[PDB]
């Protein structure tokens, strides 16, 4: 059936900004899952994992009779597809079992360990997430092996739809690098937002780069792919190591045998793949990888075997029965278990990559180092493992249940808790006054409280304007947040609140993350009176301010945005046309279309545009808060053509004259282009919407003020 | 960006039944169209449409100065994709403003004309949708020359993306015949459920059948063609003559000079198309679909001309200045005026198309007839006119406004008027005590009145349990609803209604239509009752009995259930697999994913498959209403095949023993095969899910019973 995309293969696809919509989801409008999770017997659910720790089924019988080394994996899966550059992907809405993840080959004979879970998660309902379970289950399996974990916050609700992820434009899965559609160039530079080496790989080759096992160049893309996914050398050494204390890798015959991933299967499969025909196709016999290594003398419980084995043995490459790349142990006995015949036992074996923790010069210092002091390579696993399972969940606000670990970690971006009476109503409205009546202006107000909310992301939920850390590094100095401008405004701003501060009583102060916001509102409600219109933006206090010492600059760079439409800002030339990546915001803002039509008219006519630029100002009323921008855009007296100076930028001129009227973007224009947000600016175009347009302005306004305010969830 | 139909292009799509959604949609949830229209100033809106015919715009200048031609042709592709297959396509949701219509070759310059009513709609606001703006244009384009219309209705809500429509498998705009994704097999068959002869045409091509000027083949084209849109001989030639009464068509030069279509064109062309090289490229020289025809003498006004011409001379075959197959009068004078020069005239001029309403010998006897009856073509026009463009729009409950006709016809399905006390709710409470104390079985009552109900689909608002149509031809006698069977359980239902129909006073009665709803709702209260659940199901009275007379054999076989999953029913083997089928099927009933799967789940087990198919119910409390179908389809403990006998019927063995324990169909399995689906079976299948799933399949069951009531709306 041929449709749109196939057509039009690169016009923009607004279906992302419509998913996990009411219509998708099986739970009520009403179903709260943190309420449902805050009642589940948390000790009940672990007693049920761990006694399948060891309950072997036969159609996917447990190596060593314990399940501990596949559910590990599992969740290290889960959270391994995060990216630091986006903040998508990761374990916090579950999306391993929707395709495309559930089909990765990585992901192989994941579709079991999930399977596995079936009875539990029947039992306890919509109590626990399988976006939850994946991760308990991993700490289970863990604790259940002697090893005693950071801690579990619960709080990861079920989606119910593939999210939309560009994970590259290669058509084949796992193709090596430099075909038409290569993930590098240059000197192996891996394009943004991508943190994987390979279509369909969590993080880099277990054979080595495109193939050629040298551990030394494997040890590059591990250390590039994890610091894509926030680790780093002394956090990826103990990643590694520590899930490779466990467990074994599946590559017991020729990976011919292999049948379909679970999208391609056949329906009798019941939503799993890879079916083998080599001998019984699990247990003994099975092929996950292709890699057949097991890297300790005890791989059901946890111990210091793999960095003795890795410094213990020289090392000879080798293939497995299928073939890949791998390495054994030079002379060394027979000793380590068979997972299902008790009298045999092999001689050690290791990955590429995990030869890389010895081979690479700054990994084998980290590797000594642990390899010397078991108890601090544990404590450095146990953190690690519980970043990498919660560096997508948001703030300690989400964090649900009674293992939340009560260290405030860097990475969670913590906001101190407030500690104060809050301001009231009244309060709120005599902080606008005083702000309006500073000499700040509409731009100033709106532009500000944009840049400093506008930082959320809604795919890890980090960001947003509670912290205030607009105005610490590296924030302060973005180019889009005009840090000269951005040093006046905050600086007025303080003073009105050193001000209302000093004249309170019984503790009652504002922080400067609030009235950031408060004074955005005013602006917008400024701008609204500015028109004619009466209207209260809302505004809900209780952000608080973060110290620098509180805020982690080099983690803080990936929030930089480098586009931002909603500005009509792009910081430098890109590949991806302007107004993808003013959707890709958008989608990150958690807008759906007619949201961010609104959103970008409104912020046009209100003086948002980085640097003052005229772009897409289609108004001879700026700083009021009016629909012309959809009236002057869709307007035919007026033709429009690319510049001569730069094909992306446009001039509108009169038709029947040749007079200039108006210059704008790609992002401004598109919504005069593109079928169905033409038909959403007709909408807030027309004669009867000015009212419309104002409210629903305010409302977009509102939400995305807080996006980050899970505070008051 | 590779995406999951790229990687699985044979994977069902479930979005289809999300579209649509809250999320896309400009309006408020509490926007009610039908209350925005009733406001409208409708003679204000006609004034101004008449005033735009002859306002002529220098970027598409009017041709013979008056509009009234090309907005005829819009208004007429409008509606002209209508399928009645499927009742996809026509009008009802103004779809002609987005991908992919808004770009097939065949509404080149459609662009314009929409654009041309931009002020207008942009004046009148949401109070009058492009829907009913592109169809009452039309209306507005023949008063204004001189025809008559039979009436006008307005209420066809927008819509905000686009529909999901099967248009063909065809990668190539306009592909011949015999392609590799053919149209077309055996004896010039036209694949269900399409109604044009090439991908990107409304119809047929203009030319002839795959460009042969043949107008007898042509002929056979046509015919079939309309049939499939729901018009026979007598309205096919009323449409084609009555329009080609107007305007002209647009060859001025090679077609080679017309650039991309809308959804392909530059930004800066903001949303319009096939831009032309051709010396002003616009006007005198404008190019459209290549041929150069103009039909009558006087094009702006409603005339006798078009047959007079086509019967009072002879024609030979010529070329258009594109190189288009079209036809000259021999011997003619040079009568037929020119668009913009007054010094011009030409011979008349046909497409091999009109040819064919004198060549194939059923046309040439009605287009003789409506050429000797002048007034006979006149009002079949009119009237065809109205069931072109009304086609689509469902019961006339939903037509608003002063303009409506008050003739009921017979494509309107109708239903007579209540003249009678309704039922209340001491009585439904009665009616089903007696239902329940007839003998009629759980599964006889929900599969009735599922029977019913079910006919009903979205796209045209034709079908469902208004009008108790199920007892009349042809419905009663469809194999899927098992007429046997069926003609007992009406017979009981209609003695019990006899009785208490006779027992009344003051005129109140229950129509049959509303008995077989509550009768249905009763078996649903019994089921949930066995199961040990105490529920009252919802039950709106005010359904009517149609007539035979008033219910047309040859329409209604359009809504013969073929393939309803729903029931497990399947009346042949199609090209397309039966899980296919089924989210088609959904879609047509409004449902979502969700909503599917607990209706399919809850008729499973409450016995609705035809012939007592045992495929799919998984339960040993067959009538009773309970989650047994998720439960047991989820169980791991079994190991599905697809049978020797019928690769589409799987059985379930016990992994363990060998055991079978059931058998199931594509549509049972696909709830455990399909990621999305499988996901949503779980939700039900869960321990702590009993409740819910009663609860969600009586307000699926209650939805379904009223889709419809359009006279409750
Ligand atoms: C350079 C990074 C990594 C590479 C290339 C890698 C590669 C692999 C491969 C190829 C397998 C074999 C799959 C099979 O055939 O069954 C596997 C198994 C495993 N990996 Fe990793 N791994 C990496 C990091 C990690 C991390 C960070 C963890 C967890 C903290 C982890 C935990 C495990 C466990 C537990 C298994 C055993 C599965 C079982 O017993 O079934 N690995 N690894
Ligand atoms: C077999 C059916 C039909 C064929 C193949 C057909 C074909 C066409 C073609 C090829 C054009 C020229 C497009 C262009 O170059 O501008 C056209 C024009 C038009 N057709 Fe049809 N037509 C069909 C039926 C209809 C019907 C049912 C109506 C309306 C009741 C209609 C009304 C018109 C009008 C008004 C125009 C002139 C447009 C103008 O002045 O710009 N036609 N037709
Ligand atoms: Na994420
Ligand atoms: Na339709």
């Amino acid at each position: 059936g041929t449709s749109n995309r196939d057509w039009w293969p690169n016009q923009l696809d607004l279906s992302i900004l419509h998913r996990h919509s009411s219509l998708s989801d099986p739970m009520g409008k009403d179903f709260n899952y943190a309420q449902a999770f805050e009642k589940l017997d948390l000790a009940a659910v672990k007693r049920d994992l761990h006694a399948l720790m060891t309950t072997s089924q036969d159609w996917w019988p447990a190596d060593f009779g314990h399940y501990g080394g596949l559910f590990i994996r599992m969740a290290w899966h889960s959270a391994g597809t995060y990216r630091t550059a986006d903040g998508r992907g990761g374990a916090g809405e579950g999306q391993q079992r929707f395709a495309p993840l559930n089909s990765w080959p990585d992901n192989a004979n994941l579709d079991k360990a999930r399977r596995l879970l079936w009875p539990i998660k029947q039992k306890y309902g919509r109590a626990i997430s399988w976006a939850d379970l994946l991760i308990l289950t991993g700490n289970v399996a863990l604790e259940s092996m002697g090893f005693k974990t950071f801690g579990f916050a619960g709080g990861r609700a079920d989606t119910w739809e593939p999210e939309d992820v560009y994970w590259g434009s290669e058509k084949i899965w796992l193709e090596l690098s430099g075909g038409p559609n290569s993930r590098y160039s240059g000197d192996r530079q891996l394009e943004n937002p991508l943190a994987a080496v390979q279509m369909g790989l969590i993080y880099v080759n277990p054979e080595g780069p495109d193939g050629n096992p040298d551990p030394v160049a494997a040890a590059r893309d591990i250390r590039d792919t994890f610091a894509r996914m926030a680790m780093n050398d002394e956090e990826t050494v103990a990643l590694i190591a520590g899930g490779h204390t466990f467990g074994k890798t599946h590559g017991a015959g020729p990976a011919s045998n292999v049948g379909a991933e679970p999208e391609a299967a056949g329906i009798e499969a019941q939503g799993l793949g890879w079916k083998s025909a080599y001998r019984t196709g699990k247990g003994a016999d099975a092929i996950t990888s292709g890699l057949e290594v097991t890297w300790t003398t005890t791989p059901t419980q946890w111990s210091h075997n793999f960095f003795e084995n890795l410094f213990g043995y020289e090392w000879e490459l080798t293939k497995s029965p299928a073939g890949a790349h791998q390495w054994v142990a030079k002379g060394a006995d027979a000793v380590i278990p068979d997972a299902f015949d008790p009298s045999k036992k092999h001689r050690p074996t290791m990955l590429t990559t995990d030869l890389s923790l010895r081979f690479d010069p700054a990994y084998e210092k980290i590797s000594r180092r642990f390899h010397e002091n078991p108890e601090q390579f544990a404590d450095a696993f146990a953190r690690a493992w519980f970043k990498l399972t919660h560096r997508d969940m948001g703030p300690r606000a989400r964090y649900l249940g009674p293992e939340v670990p009560a260290e405030v970690l860097l990475w969670q971006d913590p906001i101190p808790a407030v500690d104060h009476p809050l301001i009231d109503a009244a309060d709120a409205a005599e902080l606008k006054a005083k702000v309006l009546a500073s000499g700040l202006t509409v731009s100033q107000l709106v532009s500000t409280a944009w840049a400093a909310a506008s930082t959320f992301r809604g795919s890890d939920k980090r960001g947003g304007a509670n912290g205030a850390r607009i105005r610490l590094a590296p924030q302060k100095d973005w180019e889009a947040n005009q840090p000269e401008q951005l040093a006046a405004v905050l600086e007025t701003l303080e003073a009105i609140r050193t001000a209302f501060n000093g004249a309170q009583r019984g503790g009652k102060q504002v922080s400067l993350a609030d009235l950031i916001v408060l004074a955005g509102c005013a602006g917008v409600e400024q701008a609204a009176k500015n028109a004619g219109h009466a209207v209260t933006v809302p505004f809900a206090p209780g952000r608080a301010d973060a110290s620098q010492e509180q805020t982690d600059v080099e983690s803080m760079a990936v929030l930089e945005p480098v586009a931002d439409g909603f500005r009509n800002y792009l910081k430098g030339k890109y590949r991806v046309p302007a107004e993808v990546l003013l959707v890709d915001k958008a989608q990150l803002l958690t807008l759906s279309a007619p949201e961010m039509t609104v959103l970008l008219g409104g912020l046009r006519v209100l003086g948002a545009n980085v640097g003052q630029s005229r772009h897409g100002v289609f108004t001879a009323r700026e700083q009021a808060l009016t629909n012309d921008f959809f009236v002057n855009l869709l307007d035919m007296g007026t033709e429009w053509k690319p510049t001569a100076a730069d094909a992306d930028v446009f001039e509108g001129r009169d038709r029947a004259t040749g007079e200039l009227k108006w210059t704008g973007t790609r992002v401004d224009l598109v919504f005069g282009s593109h079928s169905q947000l033409r038909a959403l600016a007709e909408v807030y175009g027309s004669a009867d919407a000015q009212e419309k347009f104002v409210r629903d302005f305010v409302a977009v306004w509102n939400k995305v003020m807080n996006l980050d305010r899970f505070d008051l969830a």
